[PDB]
C-alpha cells in the first residue's frame, strides 16, 4: 500500500501497463468508496514517461469536464510523478469495439455528442490532444437519467497549447489515426484532431480503418501519392453520417470541417 496525498493504492491492482505509464486502481484514504486510478512512471522508459506525465499534469489541472478524465491530484518530484485520476470502470472503446465489431448509428451519435462536448472545451482553451484513438477513449458508468453511460477522453501526454495564429509541427500520435499533414511531417493545427475523430467514427461504423496500409511508412506514401482521399462509406449509412465522415476525412486540412461546423453538425442532433 502506497500513499499519494489523500489517496492510496496497491501495485497488485493493475489497470494497465503502457510504455509511458503504469496505472493502478486505488481509493481515497478517508472515503474508501471513492475509487481512483493512479498513473505512475514506467521505469523501462523513464525519461519519456516522466516528460509525458508532467505534460499531462500541466494540461489536465486546467480542464474540468464530464467527458474528460478528471485529475483529482498529482505528485511531481525530480525522479517520480503520480497522477490521481477519476477511475473509468467501463474500460476503453477499443475493447468495446473488439466485442461489438461495429456500433449502431445511435450509439455512435451518443458517443460522438460527448466527444464533441469535450472537444468544445479543448478548442476554447486552445488545446490540441494529438493522440485520439479508441484506446484513449474510456467508458464510465457513474443513474436514473436517460443514457447514463459516459465517454471520457484520456491520455493528454502529447497534448499542447497552440496559439490560434500558430501551427504545430511535432511528430506524435498513432499513425493509423494521424492526420495526413501530421504523418507527412507538415505544419498542422487543431483540425488534425478532427481527422482522428473521423477515423474513430468510421472505425465504429465499419469495423475498419478508412485507409488501410501495412505500415506507417506505407500509409505515409499512400497519402503522399493521393491528392484527394475518398473513404468508402456503406450505402446503408444515413445521409448526415455520410456527410460528416466525408467532411472530417478530407486529406487537406484547409478543406476539412472546422470546429464550429463539427459542433453544430446535423448528425449530432
Ligand atoms: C493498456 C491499457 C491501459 O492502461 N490503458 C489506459 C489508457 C488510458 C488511461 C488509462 O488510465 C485509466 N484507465 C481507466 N480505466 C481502464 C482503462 C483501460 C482498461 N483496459 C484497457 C484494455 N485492456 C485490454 C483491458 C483493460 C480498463 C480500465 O478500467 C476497467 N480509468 C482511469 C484511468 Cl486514468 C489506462
Ligand atoms: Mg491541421
Amino acid at each position: 500500500t502506497e500513499t499519494v496525498g489523500k489517496f492510496e493504492f496497491s501495485r497488485k491492482d493493475l489497470i494497465g501497463h503502457g510504455a509511458f505509464a503504469v496505472v493502478f486502481k486505488g481509493r481515497h484514504r478517508e472515503k474508501h468508496d471513492l475509487e481512483v486510478a493512479v498513473k505512475c512512471i514506467n521505469k523501462k522508459n523513464l525519461a519519456k514517461s516522466q516528460t509525458l506525465l508532467g505534460k499531462e499534469i500541466k494540461i489536465l489541472k486546467e480542464l474540468k469536464h464530464e467527458n474528460i478524465v478528471a485529475l483529482y491530484d498529482f505528485q511531481e518530484m525530480a525522479n517520480s510523478v503520480y497522477l490521481v485520476m477519476e477511475y473509468c470502470n467501463g474500460g476503453d472503446l477499443a475493447d468495446y469495439l473488439h466485442a461489438m465489431r461495429t456500433l449502431s448509428e445511435d450509439t455512435i451519435r451518443l458517443f460522438l455528442q460527448q466527444i464533441a462536448g469535450a472537444m468544445r472545451l479543448l478548442h476554447s482553451k486552445g488545446i490540441i490532444h494529438r493522440d485520439l484513438k479508441p484506446q484513449n477513449i474510456l467508458l464510465s458508468n457513474p443513474r436514473a437519467n436517460p443514457n447514463s453511460i459516459r465517454v471520457k477522453i484520456a491520455d493528454f501526454g502529447f497534448a499542447r497549447y497552440l496559439q490560434s495564429n500558430m501551427m504545430a509541427a511535432t511528430l506524435c500520435g498513432s499513425p493509423m489515426y494521424m492526420a495526413p499533414e501530421v504523418i507527412m511531417s507538415q505544419h498542422y493545427d487543431g483540425k488534425a484532431d478532427l481527422w482522428s475523430i473521423g477515423t474513430i467514427v468510421y472505425q465504429c461504423l465499419t469495423g475498419k480503418a478508412p485507409f488501410q496500409a501495412s505500415s506507417p511508412q506505407d500509409l505515409r506514401l499512400f497519402y503522399e501519392k493521393n491528392k484527394t482521399l475518398v473513404p468508402t462509406i456503406p450505402a446503408a449509412t444515413s445521409a448526415p453520417l455520410r456527410q460528416l465522415l466525408l467532411a472530417l476525412l478530407q486529406r487537406n486540412h484547409k478543406d476539412r470541417m472546422d470546429f464550429d461546423e463539427f459542433f453544430h453538425h446535423p448528425f449530432l442532433d
